């Protein structure tokens, strides 16, 4: 099973390149600003916390 859901916070992203997005546009964006709700909150765990 390659597809699969796999580390997950809460959000899903409703897009994709949400990250390779982020990484550079940025949430700041007003496509990755509340549809990558994940990249932007989600991450991986406790980064700051």
């Amino acid at each position: 099973g390659s597809s699969g859901s796999s580390g997950s916070c809460q959000y899903q992203d409703l897009l994709s390149n949400c990250d390779s997005l982020k990484n550079t546009a940025g949430c700041e964006h007003e496509l990755l600003k509340e549809k990558c709700k994940a990249t932007c909150l989600c991450e991986s765990g406790p980064s700051s916390g």
